[PDB]
């Protein structure tokens, strides 16, 4: 009775949430959570599946877009149970996570009612060989859904880092031009980035920019302004993923609900 | 070949950073990672170290200063390598951790060179039946070798969290009339904390109070002002006690040296 977890090295601190939730279902079901973490390169990437074989996991957990192929074949031909957590990773199993479009959908819709035309999404926004462009995608389809134009819409960076966010409107745009009035950044890290870029170049958040985050994590809270956000429901995430195990004997994807929280980081322009 | 590491389920963000250093070392020796959290449930800490035990692990580092005793010589008892890492957990085991008393009294030399004579604790600072009060009773220690008196040493908090920073100064002390001149807060968030709490009262960090943390992790350099800090070597201390782990053919205590990072946070009184 023992569930594998495996969590990217390279994370914000959404998993530690994720475990809180997996942790409560567990101990409560008579089973033991065991921690993995998973780097880049495909040897040693065999080496932690050879680890999740050898102590026999009913259940592995995935975290992490960078999941190899190989290793979830594997388990499934195991009899081993693999299910996804925040994101869909392979058709052929199940996931538990929020709605990647509605949670971009309801910022965007917030943003335009609060007046704002030319929103910048900031964060993770790269296009790439093997990985969807999630987020970028979803803020094009609903700023484009609004009735907005290519014209209107900006993108900055290539990860969740504070750094991407300080970095988008220093370097990234020019700070004393921005060309847009919001931006929706991809991780709670990124606002806090963009809020010391403003601060340390003599602009305040929201008054010359406006921003919301995605996940609602406690930098949204220890930030000043306080960051408007949408808040992700990390541990039930977990927890539904663990049910879903629980109780298994088709793949199906489970949308989790979240909320936008209201703070102080947004203008209303009209 | 795996070894263990035991985290507390309420955990400052420096076990990632630990977790980090003992992973480049055990990847590169042909080692596997298993990472599992304890709770203050002593049912749950024993089927965890069933987990351990069923495992087979060569090593167990513990970060937890909860770890019960009979945890510590069970695993001893069955062959299994027990190391300790940024605390002294028991004297039958090694550990690898910064030094305590020089981290203090680094930071009371320096407030004291800066003309600081009223200096509080914040964070953990309570006494307990079991857990040694490391931090409270070396800032004492500091501050009267330092010649200061009782009258100029204060003292408040239970805990190491951003709550406990914010409320020092709200429902401990009257934060218009601060008894103290300078914090040294046990923690990063304590910091954090400590900063809201005189800005959200129309007061400035370090006009109002001047502050040093312990730890010098991300959020000392995202506070504004940025945080003066002692810098503790997070990674090398993973790295280090792997190593002691690996070379081993009697308990011993190894020191990693620390770093007093002058930022914004400390006014010069003189
Ligand atoms: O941009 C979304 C994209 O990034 C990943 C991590 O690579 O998202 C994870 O991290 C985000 C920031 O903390 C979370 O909001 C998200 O829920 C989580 O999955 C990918 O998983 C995702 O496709
Ligand atoms: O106050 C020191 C006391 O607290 C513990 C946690 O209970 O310290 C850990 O967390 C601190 C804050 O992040 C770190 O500065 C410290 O290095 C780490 O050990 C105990 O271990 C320690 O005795």
């Amino acid at each position: 009775r023992v569930v594998g977890v495996v969590v990217p090295l390279i994370h914000t601190n959404f998993a530690d949430e994720i475990i809180k939730g997996l942790y409560e279902t567990t101990i409560s079901s008579g089973y033991e959570l065991l921690i993995t973490y998973l780097d880049e390169d495909e040897d040693h990437q065999y080496q932690v599946f050879q680890t999740l074989l050898s102590r026999q996991v009913g259940a592995v957990f995935m975290l992490s877009l960078d999941i190899p192929s190989w290793m979830i074949d594997k388990l499934l031909e195991e009899q081993i149970s693999v299910i996804s957590l925040t994101a869909l990773l392979s058709e052929q199993i199940s996931a538990v996570t929020s709605n990647e479009f509605e949670m971009m959908n309801s910022i965007v819709d917030y943003l335009i009612d609060m007046g704002h035309k030319n929103i910048a999404l900031v964060g993770d926004t790269k296009l790439t060989t093997n990985i969807s462009s999630t987020r970028r995608t979803n803020f094009i389809k609903s700023m484009t859904d609004h009735n907005l134009a290519y014209e209107n819409i900006f993108l900055y960076g290539n990860d969740h880092s504070y750094e991407t966010g300080y970095t988008s409107v220093t370097t990234g745009y020019d700070i004393n031009q921005l060309p847009f009035t919001a931006a929706i950044a991809t991780a709670d890290m990124v606002g806090q980035g963009l809020i010391n870029a403003m601060s340390d170049h003599g602009k305040t958040v929201p008054e010359d920019l406006s921003i919301v985050t995605i996940d609602g994590l406690q930098q949204t809270e220890i930030a000043r302004p306080k960051l408007t956000t949408v808040k992700q429901d990390f541990p039930e995430i977990g927890r539904i993923a663990m049910q879903l195990f629980l109780d298994s004997d088709e793949p199906q994807i489970i949308y989790i609900p979240t909320e936008l929280i209201q703070r102080d980081s947004v203008l209303n322009l009209n």
